[PDB]
């Protein structure tokens, strides 16, 4: 169960740090369209994570970054936590604006399957992704750092539109 | 074996990326004392990782940062990889200059032991650290990205001087 340790590292190293500061960082960008106050984490179950999000879906477009976050982590002075704001389109229209990013450890799982001494078979990527998502979902439930600031988007492709999948979660929070 | 997955994530997510660019980034700082061309990663086996390195040892002092590194990681535009340069002192003298940082996943292991649903007992921190160091050492041996650009410093405290432990590795590379 590699995913278990990566899920915790994902919370302890990243979400536990950025989420409490997240809501303050978003409304700082607005004052300086409208951006949603939740962090949207894409969780593809096939464990493939493009680097450029715009090449995952043409309807997902990059707009601008957030004001960064600084902190001293394990001796590194002012380690930089940055996030990107993406606009999702429908039929050439702007259907919403939010901070959107993949879950990096999914990409790392994909990499581990290729390396020989990782001892991780490529057939287990799908099951480890399911464990990663389920484990993380258990974290954010009891996570004091996370209260209505985060939504995990998990999907398994069978042609697929990722923009519509995100917009679905987006329009449900509008209710 | 949580450490196994974290060791691979440490290589795939961080060292595999920064090491090939590392030697070029150091000699760029010099042209712009002298800094060593190796990245020094502290690996305390008790899994305790201070955030401010200067409070680990008074003889370890912060000097300046390196020119940063940019890349698009899992949808985040220009994710920032930064590093800090530290000066190590002996009897009020500057005994060397190099980039020095703890291994972050050691800090995460320490955190996981505290959380209830992590299923990770605090008695296993020492054994998981040993696994993390040994696993990582196996990675960097066959790692094409790492050739004489990195040295792992592992130590187990019994009063302890961390500066002397680092300087030992530093003076051996001078040979
Ligand atoms: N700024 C950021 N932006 C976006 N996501 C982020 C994020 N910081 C964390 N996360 C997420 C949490 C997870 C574990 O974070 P953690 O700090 S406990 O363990 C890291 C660390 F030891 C080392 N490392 C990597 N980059 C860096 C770096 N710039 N400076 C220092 N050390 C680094 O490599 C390990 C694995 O990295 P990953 O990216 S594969 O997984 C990360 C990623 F999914």
């Amino acid at each position: 169960n590699v995913a278990h340790g990566l899920a915790w590292s994902y919370y302890i190293g990243y979400l536990r740090l950025i989420l409490p500061e997240l809501q303050a960082r978003i409304r700082t960008y607005n004052q300086h369209g409208a951006v949603s106050q939740r962090l949207y984490i894409l969780l593809p179950l096939d464990c493939g994570v493009p680097d450029n999000l715009s090449m995952a879906d043409p309807n997902i477009r990059f707009l601008d970054k957030l004001p960064q976050q600084t902190g001293d982590r394990a001796g590194i002075k002012d380690r930089v936590y940055s996030n990107s704001i993406y606009e999702l389109l429908e039929n050439g229209q702007r259907a919403g604006t939010c901070v959107l990013e993949y879950a990096t450890p999914l990409q790392t799982l994909f990499a581990m399957s290729q390396y020989s001494q990782a001892g991780f078979s490529r057939e287990d990527r799908l099951e480890q992704a399911k464990l990663f998502c389920r484990t993380l979902e258990d974290i954010l439930a009891d996570a004091p750092e996370s209260q209505n600031n985060c939504r995990l988007i998990a999907y398994q492709e069978p042609s697929f539109s990722l923009s519509q999948e995100v917009l679905r979660h987006l329009r449900q929070e509008e209710k």
